[PDB]
């Protein structure tokens, strides 16, 4: 008829860290404590959080709850939630907090009694006190603090509405772990914004227990066009918020995908398209590789590194097994762009030429240009540290003389820097956006350029945004992307470079370290 | 009051009548000979059908049990809603729409008889006889339909909650007005998105007589997002006073508002300071107007000619001079070339700048005289080529940033590139923009690349779409912020149009005299 969890609003509230090419899943987060104490020293933010959601209550609600929970009892007609604690739970917190401010404290015991508590609390012996205890107080909302024993039995009961669920996205030794939720019992239905406190990445989800109106109405007076169906679509679109900086991606694959115009191309595949996109990614908080997927870095990093010694012999790339540009070398693929006279491997004035060589004649991929052409990777360096608010520091890779010469014309444009109050931003223009294949990359190599950058000038990375010109997503490409929709992203990882390279010339492949991690599995576009 | 408890509402369409100063009185036409002012404009004519139709039956107990009360009854003793017509708006409505579907019609005429008429079609005498009628009946809301004698008489009588305000923004002769609004009375809350129907734009204004497991959800999510510019919001009162701004100008006003309260404190070169903010992108509908904007006054001759100077390929300051288009007058001075350290540049010989790069990138400069036919990449000839012959293409840009010449050029350009896209036989252009100057630059640009989105798509027998305005450093100047403040707190009017001679088929045969803005509505001119 009614749930006991409904009528009284009982929540729990948790934050769990990881346990020591592996699999990964909602089960990875999972460390709750650690000796009797938490595993990890304070994660700040998260303590920000916990006393938000603990704390907060709406008093224009509660005569709803009051009603409510009056015709459940049979009853007839400041504000606090209510907090329950284990009493290990209980013990570990510092003494400097007990009772917790401006919430009412209630501990589960069988070992310690009222006499045994200075403190202005509740004890309960036994779980069904509790519900007797709701019955008579008031309050807004029922918090269930933990620890491992008292999650337990409370989700065992089916006692818990929703779990407010902090991931840790580090490893800590841990000797108590959260349950393993049943996702048949419970669903995810939020996921936040990601953020970094005390040099980790953390997020915030959420499972759940499985007249100026009319104006509204009125300015719509005038509003299954791509063949995609609704439940193939069903977890995306089950999720109320997806503030997770992942679905700037999913969102315009999603909007492709429904509202996108069908064309041909030049590769035949024929795509979904749409024009005019723009993300953007906070490197102060995140490094932003996709996790619903399994993506590597190695090789677009060894291309940026390549990018910036102004090479253009593809052999090098290969040498190091990167293929990345092994099909645009290929003498059929030369000779396909007119090169007649093009070397294999040799892509001609592409990225690393336009970067330190821009309008010098090319040659060979085996010539030395040195102090030819304009070397702008240098000069967008020295205006940064000496002229920060310029509003020319820009890097192109379109050299419209060179256009025919290259192997292909470049995809990203242009970047645009910025730099406010020590922090550097970075635009980054691309004209033409593989949305299920490239893009995850591109995103990836522009982050990682910002951080090289804004390091070898002194300043703190800010914002990398990204403004898509003509994006499309393949065809061939919209089943494996159906998959990807429906996955609920990770917290991302962070990126960490060698603090000793201080020049832009100065760093190899050891010097970048990509830490936690945590994605869903691998997908064949294809 | 009488018009709250039983939510009368007025909702009228007008045009305008046959330098100007405007306001909202700009709009007033509402008939002519006994018929309306214009040929049929069915946008207006569909949103009318959707607001006097619309019925919120789950809102109906609240509004029945509020009527009760100020009567002192219990009771009354599916729900419509009421149109109240007069006789001289009755009888010009063509048959076959009477009685008007779905809703219970009532006349105000002093000599027609209740019997010419079914029992469902009322006939009142008066206007008090309406408040009576509407104690009786059950009915959502109460809309006054016109005409101009019925609408001056329930406005006087302070009758009306809100008017449903429809702006065509034509001229037609009329013979019968709307009253003058007084402001002092209502006042603007709302404003829809500009559209093109029947050979006009049009709006729509809004007149105003002056599970929550989830929303606890909101909250949590927001613990962290704890205005910051010593700018007053209540200087806004207007701009934060209006509840749907969905007119395309908004667009720019809403990217004003934002530096203003967030953007970062910065000085620049010429010690003035700015505010400003990285990335924004704006789109605009070139099918359904031409985004000049409205909340101030904006010439564009200049603005054609110098696209028209761009197209030729040159680089002569002297020919806009002489034609008294002074843009890049202060680039092109002794002192500005010699600050440039281009020692060795005639005044007013910008250098490689925009025209240069469009018909010959890559060509050795030597002077604005010279003689640069065939040398070079005509980027422009391209890009055109691609958009007839191969219109999917991903790679149509016209990029004026060429990095070996920018050192020659007077300055660096601000528009970067323009990249075109090509779907179902409509063209859209995205620019990018390097540094914005929102209270002074920003405005022109987005028309000369509206314009010269037009200019494509016609000589490619296209049709324009969106023009799509990127942002990169986006600043206000911190001298332009008293004049921003006013210019938040106008109230755009739909926007005008764009007419290009039609003959014109090549991108290089437009003059002057083939562009023509229509309709032109705007606010007064502002000093930045
Ligand atoms: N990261 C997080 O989100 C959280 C971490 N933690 C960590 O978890 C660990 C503590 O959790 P845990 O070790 O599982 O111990 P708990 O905090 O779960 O409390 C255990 C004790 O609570 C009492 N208790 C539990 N259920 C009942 C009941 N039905 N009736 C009566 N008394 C009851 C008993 O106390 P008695 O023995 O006196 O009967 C039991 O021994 C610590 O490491 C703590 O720091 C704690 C909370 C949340
Ligand atoms: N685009 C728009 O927004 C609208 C346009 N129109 C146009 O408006 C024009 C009509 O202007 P108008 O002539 O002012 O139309 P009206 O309907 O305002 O003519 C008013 C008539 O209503 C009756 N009436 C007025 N006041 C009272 C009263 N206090 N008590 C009783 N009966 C009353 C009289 O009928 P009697 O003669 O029997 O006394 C009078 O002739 C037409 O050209 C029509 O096309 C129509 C509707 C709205
Ligand atoms: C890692 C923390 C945490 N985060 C989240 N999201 N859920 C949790 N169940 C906990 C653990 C917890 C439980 C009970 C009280 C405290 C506590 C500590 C110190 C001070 C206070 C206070 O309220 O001042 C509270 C922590
Ligand atoms: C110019 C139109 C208009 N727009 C707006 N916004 N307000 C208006 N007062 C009118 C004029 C009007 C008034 C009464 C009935 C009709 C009518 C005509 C033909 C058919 C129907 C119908 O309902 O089928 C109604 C028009
Ligand atoms: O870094 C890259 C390089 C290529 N592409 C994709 C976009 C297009 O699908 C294709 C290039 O095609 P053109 O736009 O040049 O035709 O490769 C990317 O998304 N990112
Ligand atoms: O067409 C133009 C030309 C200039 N500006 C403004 C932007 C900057 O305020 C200034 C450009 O100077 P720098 O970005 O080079 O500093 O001119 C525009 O907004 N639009």
């Amino acid at each position: 008829m009614e749930q006991v969890c409904d009528v009284f609003d009982i929540y729990a509230i948790c934050a769990c860290c990881k346990v020591e090419n592996e699999v990964f899943n909602n089960y990875t987060f999972r460390g709750l404590g650690n000796k009797g104490v938490l595993p990890w020293k304070c994660i700040s933010l998260d303590m920000k959080y916990f006393r938000a959601v603990t704390t907060y209550v709406n008093e224009s609600k509660y005569e709803k709850l009051k009603y409510k929970r009056c015709k459940y009892l049979n009853k007839e007609t400041k504000l606090q939630n209510v907090v329950v604690m284990g009493r290990t739970n209980w013990e570990s917190i510092p003494k400097k907090f007990k009772p917790l401010s401006n919430r009412i404290n209630v501990i589960l015991s069988r070992t310690l009694k009222k006499e045994d508590f200075d403190e202005d609390v509740y004890i309960i012996n036994k779980v069904e006190d509790l519900i007797v205890l709701l019955g008579k107080l008031n309050y807004y909302k029922c918090f269930i603090l933990g620890g491992s024993v008292v999650y337990q039995e409370f989700l065992e009961k089916k006692l818990i509405k929703k779990i407010y669920f902090t991931r840790i996205n580090s490893t800590y030794e841990c000797d108590v772990f959260f349950p393993e939720i049943n996702e048949n019992e419970y669903q995810i239905i939020s996921v936040s914004d990601v953020y970094t406190s005390n040099n980790t990445t953390l997020d915030f989800i959420i499972y759940k227990k499985t007249e100026e109106e009319d104006d509204f109405v009125y300015f719509n007076f005038n509003k299954n066009k791509n063949s995609i169906h609704p439940n193939d679509f069903q977890i995306y679109n089950s999720l109320k918020y997806k503030y997770h900086p992942e679905y700037q991606y999913l969102n315009i694959i999603y909007d492709i995908m429904m509202n996108g115009n069908k064309q041909s191309d030049r590769t035949g595949v024929g795509v979904l398209s749409k024009f005019g996109y723009i993300m953007k990614f906070d490197l102060s908080q995140y490094f932003p590789l996709l996790t619903t997927k399994k993506l590597f870095l190695r090789g677009i990093i060894e291309e940026l590194l390549w990018f910036i010694r102004g090479e253009t012999n593809g052999n090098t790339l290969l040498n190091k097994n990167v293929r990345i540009w092994e099909a645009n070398g290929t003498r059929e693929f030369l000779d396909n762009r007119k090169l007649f006279h093009r070397e294999v491997n040799d892509l001609g004035p592409i990225y690393g030429f336009q970067w330190r060589h821009f309008g010098a004649e090319y040659t060979n991929m085996y010539d030395n240009y040195e102090n030819k052409g304009v070397d702008q990777l240098k000069n967008i360096i020295n205006l940064i540290k000496n002229d920060p608010t310029s509003r020319r520091i820009l890097l192109c890779a379109w050299n419209v003389k060179d256009l025919d010469q290259m192997a292909l014309p470049p995809c990203h444009i242009l970047c645009q820097f910025y730099v406010f109050d020590g922090k550097l931003s970075c635009i980054m223009y691309q004209r033409s956006c593989d949305l299920g294949l490239g893009v995850p990359f591109n995103i990836a190599s522009y982050s990682i350029f910002t951080h090289m950058i804004a390091q070898v000038c002194n300043l703190q990375p800010a914002q990398f945004i990204h403004v898509l010109g003509n994006a499309h997503v393949y065809n061939n490409h919209i089943d494996s992307l159906k998959i990807q929709l429906n996955r609920i992203p990770y917290p991302f990882p962070t990126l960490k470079l060698n603090p000793d390279i201080k020049n832009i010339e100065d760093f190899t492949i050891s010097d970048f370290t990509i830490q936690n991690y945590v994605h869903h599995e691998k997908i064949s576009m294809d």
